[PDB]
């Protein structure tokens, strides 16, 4: 089994190679990612910073958008989770083919965020926010990638000020949802390279 929901289904051809049941993955999970790099270029201030800059933000925060993104996979009243093809497959199912704690967390992450339920225009800022705040340790212009975090952040406050003018705390509820897609980030990594 693969059971990650970036998959066409979690059931994997046992007389596949590695290679093949990658590739076939891929051709699931790309156009995703490729979704986020055309979202970046779409972030104004992401084109100022270096080339390095840009890549490396992507290469560790990519996850973390797509995660937000597909937060709404995770139905937390069906207990279910919907895959990449539309297909859905209950929880019980999923830890019966080997999902555990990471699947719960990212149910636990999903509800809070999806009960939340933020318009296109304040969660695409959100998830701006999300890319421009991934892990730091390959970045060679921190200062400029703060300059540009700090940049979108006041427009993300400036925005829930006007939709939520009595819910001011959903801002601060937003940005302690950063450390929580760090942690979903550093689990799921660990999860991914130990796939065989
Ligand atoms: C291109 C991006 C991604 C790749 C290449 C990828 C790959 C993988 C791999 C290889 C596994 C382990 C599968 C197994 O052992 O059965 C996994 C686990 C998982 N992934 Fe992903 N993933 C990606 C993005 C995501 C995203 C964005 C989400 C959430 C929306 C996600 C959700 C999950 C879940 C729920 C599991 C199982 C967790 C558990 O074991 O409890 N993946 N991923």
């Amino acid at each position: 089994h693969l059971v990650c929901p970036m998959s066409k289904s979690p059931y994997v051809d046992p007389h596949k190679s590695g290679h093949e049941i990658w590739e076939e993955f891929s051709m699931s999970f790309t156009p995703a990612v490729k979704e986020v790099v055309e979202f970046a270029k779409r972030i104004p201030g992401f084109r100022d910073l270096s080339q390095h800059d840009q890549v490396n933000l992507l290469k560790a925060g990519t996850f973390e958008v797509l995660m937000v993104r597909f937060a709404s996979l995770f139905d937390a009243k069906e207990r279910t989770v919907t895959f990449l093809s539309g297909k859905k497959y209950s929880v019980d199912d999923l830890h019966s083919m080997g999902a555990g704690d990471l699947l719960n967390s990212m149910f636990e992450f999903s509800e809070k965020l999806n009960a939340l339920q933020l318009s296109d225009e304040e969660m695409s800022l959100f998830t701006a926010v999300v890319l421009v705040s991934a892990d730091r340790s390959g970045i060679e212009n921190v200062n400029s990638v703060e300059a540009l975090q700090e940049t979108l952040i006041r427009a993300l406050r400036t925005l829930i000020m006007k939709n939520h003018p009595n819910e001011a705390s959903i801002f601060t509820k937003l940005l302690l949802k950063l450390p929580d897609l760090r942690s979903l980030n550093n689990m799921h990594s660990e999860e991914l390279l130990a796939f065989k």
